[PDB]
């Protein structure tokens, strides 16, 4: 790798670590977990929508925040940048989703130490059809096993894909993701030279990705008619005032 | 390198290709599209290791990628000179062609798009093959029966089209993650027709039961004969 990938990456991995800090700023400002409540009170399921959906926000707000550091995104037109981030938001959640999992316990840990199961998911009011495949997904990931380098380069090889609806520039973010694509490549041959395909296996994961979006999008409709309310910033992301001002700042 | 067991069974899939190759033009693309449907299921039959699988994981991996493998096959058969998509022998048809049968236009023009990127990517008969038994053999599909097995499928054919260009562009050492991010946007594709599929339906365009089936039985008969 040349030095000049060796500082973008170190750029890229204290971003994403300045990020993770900033929220535990945030730990105590959410909404209570229900403690002593029913399972099955719809009151107390109500609340614990609530505490994810303000987790939810804060996930977005980093993902906002880390984006504005990586290279090259803010040199692009705004109209791009929301359009990039609606898209990837939710897959950039599910890889810091399936990086918050542990196997051992099969519990999922947000902020500093908000531990949830899969039942704790189900007692939000979300299906399991939906909660399974995040939980498959997080599976996968593991066996990978990757560290704070690949997963930061697969965060900006997912942001800028030409792929995404309502980008008006397809080849300069083309262009954009072809150096994070280099790098990933180039550092997976220097970590494991034994193992070719796990550099293919990481980019299959993005194809994964784009049914866990479009499932979500599934979820969110459903949960939208079972009279759940989401945030306005989250709404407006899966349904762009809101998501202009994060940018702007 | 390659090996003389990974170039003969690039050279078997080539070959197993090869073998299976308003209102009135709209029957005529349905017509189509069927003919395509048999070709991926009979060619998917010739792909090595398909057949040891459950019927329920077989019909599992075919329901998701019998449009992704058209998508591809389509863009093969588009033409940049003309702008037209020649299907068959003498079919030939531009993107007003398509829109004149009562085809969507927000629809059809991310298919070109595709064609498109696909042609700049400039795949061989080897690359398209490779990346057609890639496509078939994805773990992430729904209603998986065993999804760890179509994992160890699919990594011969991912390591034969590593090797193979590395091999064939050793220049371009991305050449590879490219024709892999369009299995990525593939799934968008495919998520984008089912869309399309339901807006032809209230069109009073209804699917064939085949069809019905795959984008909502039949697909045994298919695999069986
Ligand atoms: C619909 C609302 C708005 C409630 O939720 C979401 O859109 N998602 C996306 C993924 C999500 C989901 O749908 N099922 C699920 C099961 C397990 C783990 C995450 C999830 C959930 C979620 C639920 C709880 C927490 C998160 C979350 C996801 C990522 C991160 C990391 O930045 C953080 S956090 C607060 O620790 O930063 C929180 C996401
Ligand atoms: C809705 C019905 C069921 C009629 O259509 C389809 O679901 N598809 C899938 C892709 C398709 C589409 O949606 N828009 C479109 C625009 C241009 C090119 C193909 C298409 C179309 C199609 C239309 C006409 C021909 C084909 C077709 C696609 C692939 C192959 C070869 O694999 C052949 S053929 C007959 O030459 O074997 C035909 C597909």
């Amino acid at each position: 790798l040349t030095a000049a990938q060796e500082l973008m990456i170190q750029q890229l991995v204290a971003a994403q670590l300045q990020c993770n800090k900033r929220s535990f700023s945030d730990q105590p400002k959410v909404t209570p977990w229900p403690l002593g409540a029913d399972p099955a009170s719809g009151s107390a399921s109500q609340q614990r929508f609530a505490h994810f959906t303000e987790l939810a926000i804060i996930s977005v707000q980093e993902i906002v925040d880390f984006a504005k550091q990586v290279p090259g995104f803010l040199q692009l037109g705004r109209e791009d940048q929301i359009a990039l981030l609606k898209a990837s938001t939710i897959e950039i959640m599910l890889l810091e989703t399936a990086r918050r999992y542990n196997h051992e316990t099969e519990c999922i840990t947000f902020l500093k130490d908000f531990t949830y199961s899969k039942d704790d998911f189900h007692r939000a009011g979300l299906q399991v059809e939906f909660i399974n495949p995040i939980f498959e997904f997080s599976r996968a990931m593991r066996r990978l096993g990757l560290d704070d380098a690949e997963y930061a380069l697969l965060i900006a090889i997912n942001i800028f894909s030409a792929d995404r609806p309502n980008v008006q520039e397809p080849g300069r973010v083309e262009a954009l993701q072809q150096p994070y694509v280099e790098a990933l490549l180039s550092y997976t041959r220097i970590k494991r030279p034994q193992d070719q395909l796990r550099f293919p296996r990481m980019l299959m994961k993005l194809v994964s990705l784009r049914t866990l979006s479009s499932v979500h999008s599934e979820q969110v409709f459903a949960l939208r008619l079972q009279d759940k309310k989401l945030p306005p910033l989250l709404s407006e992301i899966w349904d762009h005032k809101i998501l202009h001002r994060l940018l702007q700042d």
